[PDB]
């Protein structure tokens, strides 16, 4: 018997990361010898981009492949299974915390109560933001109208004084041409590009050299499946995928850098200007962000499973003091 | 058709390396449905270490798991196959390199004739260096004996005044002890221990926080199988067999960074200081570095189309500046 899965990724039609996926589909046939094919779907086509999670819980959609924080307001536990402001990262610190440090697990056990079967996580880029006018210095970002993935991220920002919003990516070129809104962070420079950024706002926005991305430098996107379907695959086509979702992970973190750099010149002759914070914008949001790491651990059991390991990953690597967590603890 | 392969690793028998590895060959089992099967062999097992690339190309052996550079001397392009001295230093960065920026194909033609199928590359580790007296800037490495893998990384050392001395991991234990060497690089922390160095060296040397691998940030393995036992495999086992060496890089990578947490722990236990060279030491190996990566880059059409795609792609994201390279060329 053969097995067909419709699967529905954040990536719209259009961007670099719809043709990645696209050919991970056929990766997915040749690596299961046609026994298990996969049916793309660009963002929308079947459902909204944030509803994807109810539409795969009832089997509406097979599976997914959105950028796991997207639940966060549902799941505590899936903004520490993405990057958040200024804690790990680089895409091999994450890649060890999920795959030797226990983090696999407490993704699989806490999407499972959901319904929903967690592959793994999919390697992917840091994040840009755009603006439409100057953000020089930490203070700037007071009364920003900023779009942001929501959760943790959007908490920090708003910390910082922005009144956060959020839309799906595919509705930030609208509302920035509009006014809407006055930035908005979305994912790395060529498929912002892709999805013509540039055209409605001339700053880009990024850390220091020291700390390029603030918010979210391992943008981390997953394959979910919906968990009977998944139990009803063949165990032997279940381990195919898992190791075809492993290889696409970097096959598609490898694809996203290649365009990016093919796309920092595509800015600077749109007339686009990269501006630069500096190290102590970064130390503000650092006091501002790591207490909101702690409310966020403190949310429920799969929160604060991940972040006590997160921590006590960064802790072994020197990412954080025993002083600058004063008056902090689990 | 069943396929069983003999592949011997340079991991020795008895450290975490060499379990991982183990590990991988049930996992190829699993993948492939029993199809394909790999016997595993330790270090010195079947043939020697730096034997194992005669032994392959030979049949002796039907693959291995090597170092990639340790075939500097007769490939001039694996010394780019693995990192090098100050040169990109993030696994990821390999990772596009290889991926997305050509590497992989550079790999696999210039491995082609030599009658072998270069897999793909195996994420791992950086390195570290034991010595049994203190070294404590870039001045105190002239006259110290110092066992290194050969190719670029004994040619930086050498220009820095130390005698180098290629010889497979097992021997540095004895090297040491019997004090044949001052010093010697090998791997990352949890396997040197495994091999005992704490014992028989009281001083580990690392670089300043901000570059602490000088010489092999990014020392990569790989899987490389004889070409004609490949070509013989039919094509869905060889697809799946590239699946599951891709996904055992990340697997791999992940097991040595949870052991090398462990390590560092012991080393202190164990008497061991851990000495950090200054960000000026690294500004002295650099200048010796930079010209000596040109040197090698020049030596055969390989190495010449690798190191300018790295080249290209370390000027995209700021590694090496226009002045840097003034006077230098292939
Ligand atoms: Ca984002
Ligand atoms: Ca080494």
């Amino acid at each position: 018997r053969r097995y067909r899965w419709r699967i529905q990724t954040a990536w719209d039609a259009g961007t670099v990361g719809y043709s990645l996926f696209q050919k991970f589909t056929e990766r997915v046939k040749e690596l299961t010898d046609g026994q298990l094919e996969v049916q793309p779907f660009p963002a929308g086509a079947v459902v909204g981009t944030f509803d994807m999670f109810d539409a795969v819980k009832t089997g509406v959609l097979d599976g997914m492949n959105p950028f796991t924080l997207y639940w966060a307001g549902r799941m505590p536990v899936t903004a520490f299974l993405s990057s958040y402001a200024l804690g790990l990262d680089r895409p091999d610190q994450w890649e060890t915390w999920f795959y030797s440090l226990g983090g696999l697990d407490i993704a699989r056990r806490a999407f499972a109560e959901q319904g929903l079967f967690y592959v793994g996580p999919v390697q992917h880029d840091l994040n840009i933001i755009h603006s439409k006018k100057p953000i020089r210095r930490f203070e700037d970002f007071k009364g920003v109208k900023l779009r942001v993935p929501g959760g943790m991220i959007a908490e920090v920002f708003a910390a910082a004084g922005a009144s956060t919003v959020l839309l799906p990516g595919g509705e930030v070129y609208p509302a920035l041409e509009r006014g809407v809104i006055d930035a908005a962070d979305f994912v790395g420079p060529a498929v912002n590009y892709n999805l013509g950024f540039h055209q409605v706002a001339k700053y880009i926005i990024m850390g220091p050299p020291e700390t390029p991305a603030i918010h979210q430098p391992v943008d981390l996107m997953d394959f979910t499946i919906n968990l009977n379907r998944w139990r009803s695959l063949p165990k032997p086509l279940q381990e195919r995928f898992i190791a075809a979702v492993h290889e696409y992970s970097w096959i598609h973190y490898a694809g996203i850098q290649k365009a990016n750099l093919e796309a920092w010149p595509k800015y600077r002759q749109a007339g686009v200007e990269v501006i630069r914070l500096s190290n102590e914008d970064v130390r503000k949001f650092r006091r501002l962000a790591i207490p909101i790491w702690f409310k966020w651990a403190k949310m429920d059991k799969y929160s604060r499973e991940a972040f006590a390991s997160q921590l006590e990953y960064m802790k072994g690597i020197g990412y954080v003091t025993d002083e600058e967590l004063k008056g902090l603890s689990l």
